[PDB]
């Protein structure tokens, strides 16, 4: 695996202990090799569960969600798939790793797919490995993979909304459930219907992901409603998954505004890590996977892929060249290569909009690429009328940085920017000036 020019797919089941057991065997013969390695962690939960995998092997966790004081002396980093990408972005020096790891290799968010064909494109010019860990690795067509244990899957109507009737097989149940829906506002009301049954809820999803995941271990619970993120390596010790077999793609329109799709169908492979969430306890058969859609290649025209190359555009890697996205992913995206490359200043306003701003990076890009600085705000309110962001059915408002009530008109509008409350609260702050 461990040879310049390889790219290595550890696509062994979900739960057949890629991270466990295979990873600090190959970190122990990085070390003895002495290849200056990175492992790419999708989430900070997971950065956590691998410090605990890889415990006294010698790995410098670069993420204050790793409690260690570092020898000084390790030549194997840790990092998560957002934080490469952002130091690959910025003005840091990144070393050039020999051996690039990434597990759950699967993840769609941008910076994930900007990573993936960063180092992609490395092995491809004959300078690095990789190893790619995930059991569903792109344009898979099977929902169905192996498991650890028998899984019982079951097609059945699955609510979206709040229930009376017609659904008792969903609150009859006496164990543990992980049901995955296609928005926070959708899980809002599932999650309400379920407490008002007299259920213990809880919700993730990505803002929430690390507090709230705690809660599944500290206290007692009967449902956890997720969004995707829990695609990413999220363990449960749960005995049924009810799937909605929906998701949120977001499209640009008219390469004008960006919209929320759907719901519409997961691709296979969010499918299959969706129903990988159980059947993962050989001493546990019969998990029930209840799902209530069928699937569909959904990844075709999704904003995310753009908005990798977006990322890769504003990448340095060898004077003009620019990195290629993973060729098994490369046709979700119409795009021509360096169509996104910026000059060093506007690419130093597209960063700081996705980092502090926390814009998405289609957003980012387009005010970056319009020559307006970080903190001029102005575009908050100069948008067309059907760029109003409403707020409980009446236009949302905030006052500006000079203290000017103003209804908030983005000129370019994205739907992740007020897709739930909290998303429209972080963009009120934007629209003030508040960081
Ligand atoms: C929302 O945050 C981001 C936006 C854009 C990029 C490329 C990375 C990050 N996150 C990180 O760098 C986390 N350490
Ligand atoms: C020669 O190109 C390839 C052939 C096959 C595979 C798996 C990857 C690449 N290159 C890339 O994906 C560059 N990002």
């Amino acid at each position: 695996m461990l040879k310049k020019k390889q790219l290595t797919v550890l696509d062994l089941h979900p739960g057949a202990g890629k991270t466990r057991r295979v990873l600090p065997e190959i970190v122990r013969e990085a070390i003895k090799k002495r290849l200056r390695t990175v492992i790419l962690a999708p989430t900070r939960v997971v950065a956590a569960e691998m410090e605990e995998a890889l415990r006294g092997l010698p790995v410098r966790y670069m993420t204050t969600a790793v409690n260690v004081t570092h020898s000084g002396t390790e030549i194997v980093d840790l990092m998560c798939h957002a934080t490469f990408t952002s130091r690959l972005l910025q003005p840091i020096r990144v070393p050039n790793y020999n051996l690039n790891i990434m597990d759950e290799a699967h993840f769609t968010d941008p910076s994930s797919i900007a990573a993936r064909g960063y180092i992609s494109t490395r092995v491809e010019m004959g300078e690095a490995a990789a190893i790619f860990m995930t059991a569903t690795p792109p344009g898979t067509r099977d929902a169905f993979p192996d498991s650890n244990s028998p899984i019982m899957d079951t097609e059945v109507e699955v609510p979206e909304r709040a229930w009376s009737s017609g659904f008792d097989w969903v609150t009859d149940h006496s164990g543990k459930t992980v049901w995955f829906v296609p928005s926070v506002r959708n899980g809002n009301e599932i999650a309400a219907c379920l407490t008002k049954a007299g259920k213990r809820v809880i919700q993730l999803s990505r803002k929430t992901f690390e507090t709230e995941f705690q809660k599944t271990k500290n206290q007692e619970w009967d449902f956890v409603i997720t969004t995707d993120i829990s695609e990413m390596g999220a363990n449960f010790k749960a005995d049924r998954v009810i799937d909605s077999r929906r998701c949120l793609k977001p499209v640009i329109l008219d390469g004008e505004r960006v919209i929320l799709a759907g719901p519409m169908p997961v691709t296979h492979a969010s499918a299959a890590q969706r129903r990988g969430r159980i059947g993962r306890n050989p001493n546990k058969p019969g998990d029930e996977y209840m799902y209530g859609g069928g699937c569909a290649e959904t990844d075709e025209g999704h904003a995310h892929w753009l908005e990798a190359r977006m990322l890769l555009d504003n990448i340095y890697l060898q004077d003009g060249l620019i990195a290629s996205l993973y060729r098994p992913e490369a046709d979700k995206v119409a795009a021509i290569e360096g169509e996104f490359k910026l000059r060093t200043e506007q690419r130093k306003t597209f960063v700081e909009l996705m980092k502090r701003g926390d814009l998405p990076v289609w957003l980012a890009y387009q005010v970056a690429s319009a020559g307006i600085t970080y903190t001029d705000r102005r575009w908050c309110f100069d948008g067309t009328t059907n760029n109003t962001i409403m707020e409980d059915s009446v236009p949302a408002e905030v006052w500006t940085k000079y203290g000017e009530k103003r209804v908030l008109k983005p000129r370019w509008m994205d739907a992740r920017v007020c897709s739930d409350h909290a998303a429209l609260k972080s963009f009120k702050e934007f629209a003030a000036g508040k960081r």
